[PDB]
């Protein structure tokens, strides 16, 4: 039932998922001047050398690239995290136009899109158990601006024609997510939630300061995806972002001065 439209979008989600009005909801506006530099924060450890991508899927809300998370092959550690988080999938949020699409904002600035690399804490054994824990998930968030192409994204863009509508999936092996990362791992971090139903308050957010640049042609291909299933009225998969939620009693910490 839930989606991003007038009648089922973010302003409606609290009816099925009352935690939507909870104390640690995501995304948020990152007020860069209010974020506290924390010299105690460790550099983020991103270990993706042995990542095994499996499939690419249109779930009717985004598309995701799924990984083998049955072993510690692609893990996030350090930064604000205690222990080891396995990469499950990455997906994106994007806009109908370049001036919107990101879920996090930076001083109220919206980017064209936001990449989420979703990881779960191995101490909880499976992602279903991890989403029931306040430190279950770590999501690495990367902003996309429009300019030069990101060569590492092109393999993703080129298969989207094969998963146009909700339910479609394809083999997507040997995709290296290191090709999606910016130079700097400087980050902001805060305790938050999933940004779609069920909006579980299980996420340590790690949002990189440095955006990646993608081309207009790359993001145009995201906008050709469909929310609808094949044979239903065509509704472009655009504006699949939740707006910024109240920060309430939280502190955003910066890894950098
Ligand atoms: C209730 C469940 O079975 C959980 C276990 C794993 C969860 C998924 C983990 C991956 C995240 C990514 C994502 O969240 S985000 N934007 O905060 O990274 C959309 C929700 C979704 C699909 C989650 C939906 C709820 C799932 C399926
Ligand atoms: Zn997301």
């Amino acid at each position: 039932h839930w989606g991003y439209g007038k009648h089922n979008g973010p302003e409606h989600w609290h009816k099925d998922f009352p935690i939507a009005k909870g104390e640690r909801q995501s995304p948020v506006d990152i007020d860069t001047h209010t974020a506290k530099y924390d010299p105690s924060l460790k550099p983020l450890s991103v270990s993706y050398d042995q990542a095994t991508s499996l499939r690419i899927l249109n779930n009717g809300h985004s598309f995701q690239v799924t990984f083998d998370d049955s072993q510690d092959k692609a893990v996030l550690k350090g930064g604000p995290l205690d222990g080891t988080y396995r990469l499950l999938q990455f997906h994106f949020h994007w806009g109908s136009l370049d001036g919107q699409g990101s879920e996090h904002t930076v001083d109220k600035k919206k980017y064209a899109a936001e990449l989420h690399l979703v990881h779960w804490n191995t101490k909880y054994g499976d992602v279903g158990k991890a989403v029931q824990q306040p430190d279950g998930l770590a999501v690495l968030g990367i902003f996309l601006k429009v300019g030069s192409a990101k060569p590492g994204l092109q393999k993703v863009v080129d298969v989207l024609d094969s998963i146009k509508t909700e339910g479609k999936s394809a083999d997507f092996t040997n995709f290296d997510p290191r090709g999606l990362l910016p130079e700097s791992l400087d980050y902001w971090t805060y305790p938050g939630s999933l940004t779609t139903p069920p909006l579980a308050e299980c996420v340590t957010w790690i949002v990189l300061k440095e955006p990646i640049s993608v081309s207009s042609e790359q993001v145009l291909k995201f906008r050709k995806l469909n929310f609808n299933g094949e044979g239903e009225p065509e509704e472009l998969m655009v504006d699949n972002w939740r707006p910024a939620q109240p920060l309430k009693n939280r502190q955003i910490k910066a890894s950098f001065k």
